[PDB]
Formats: C-alpha cells, structure tokens, sequence
C-alpha cells in the first residue's frame, strides 16, 4: 500500500531550483546529509542520558557510505533517532517551508546553493547529484517506512517490508549517469576529509568487490 503525496509549492520550487540551476560545487550534498546524521545521532545520544532503553534498538551510533557501482547507489547510512512516518511526511522532519523562504532570499542576496545546509534543508541538496532519493527510516515510536521520490511535485510513503534497519535512517541517493564519481572511494574519501573532519561520529566508507 503505497501513499503518493504532493510536495508543499515551496518546497517543490526548492528541488526545481537545486536541479536546473547550473552550480558545479555538487560536492557538498555529501557533507549536507552526514550533517544531518550527526544532528540525528546527537538526538539519540541526548535522549539516552537519561533514558538508556532508548538504545534497546542498537547501542552503537554511527554512519556508514556504502557506494555501490552495480546498483549506481550511493548509501549514507545512520543509527541516528530515524523519523516516525508523521516526520517523513512533513517534509523529513525539517521546516522546510520556513527554510525555503529564507534560503532563497539569501540566493539573491547574494548566497549560493552551498549554503543550503545554514537554512536547515540540507537534505534536498541530494537532488544535485541524484534522480531519485529513498529514504529508510525507523524511530523508536514507529514502524519502519521508506519515503521515495524522483522530484516532479510528489512523494511517497510505504511501509518498508526490506531488512529491519532497528534504529535510525538510510538514505540511498539513485545517482545521476553522469554523477557516479560519487561512487569511487578515492573522491568519498576526499570529500569526506574535506568537508566532514569534525563529524563526532565515525564515518566509515565500504569499498566494494
Ligand atoms: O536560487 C537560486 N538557486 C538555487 C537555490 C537553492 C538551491 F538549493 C540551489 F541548488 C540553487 C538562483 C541562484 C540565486 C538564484
């Protein structure tokens, strides 16, 4: 059973924007969604201090990047609080109606699509580099769902019925044909150095067969 939802129009402006705007810097959506695994995890983390069962669904808080050549995926994996089916449905838990506003005001006034991640719509910068996005989440609260969507003005939302994840989100960036450099382990590694050194969670990056 699968729920087909459309975007909010500013949100929908928002991926238009980061996909037909000529931007060469498509580098930085790596850095934007290990941000946003950061934030999760530390969510987690803070609930656990004084609630530890909070971690009966998986102790360890981490992100892996899976690259995977055959499928052209690249998978940025965490364990952190994951989104209940009510945040993935509004807009991955973010405001992103409010961050629109402001981050394409900051475009014209000077900004550029870098800066995506100060407006707290970090996520969608995926869309520089990806057709289509599924996102695997699973909260404490919740089942576990997978939002998916190739832009064009909808979503949708399934129950997930793939591996049990325990705890967190997965999200796998369906890349575009001419953006698979993202799948070699030296350019990963590269930006991962670059943009995400002080990330207090360890990255690790999967090599393949
Ligand atoms: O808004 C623009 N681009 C834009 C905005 C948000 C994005 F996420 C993006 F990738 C590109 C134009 C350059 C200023 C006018």
């Amino acid at each position: 059973e699968v729920e087909t939802f459309a975007f909010q129009a500013e949100i929908a402006q928002l991926m238009s924007l980061i996909i037909n705007t000529f931007y060469s810097n498509k580098e930085i959506f790596l850095r934007e969604l290990i941000s946003n695994s950061s934030d999760a995890l530390d969510k987690i983390r803070y609930e656990s201090l004084t609630d530890p069962s909070k971690l009966d669904s998986g102790k360890e808080l981490h992100i892996n990047l899976i690259p995977n050549k055959q499928d052209r995926t690249l998978t940025i994996v965490d364990t952190g609080i994951g989104m209940t089916k009510a945040d993935l449905i509004n807009n991955l838990g973010t405001i992103a109606k409010s961050g629109t506003k402001a981050f394409m005001e900051a475009l014209q006034a000077g900004a550029d699509i870098s800066m995506i991640g100060q407006f707290g719509v970090g996520f969608y910068s995926a869309y520089l580099v990806a057709e289509k996005v599924t996102v695997i989440t699973k909260h404490n609260d919740d089942e576990q769902y997978a939002w998916e969507s190739s832009a064009g003005g909808s979503f949708t939302v399934r129950t997930d019925t793939g591996e049990p994840m325990g705890r967190g989100t997965k999200v796998i960036l369906h890349l575009k044909e001419d953006q698979t450099e993202y799948l070699e382990e030296r350019r990963i590694k590269e930006i991962v150095k670059k943009h995400s050194q002080f990330i207090g969670y360890p990255i690790t990056l999967f090599v393949e067969k």
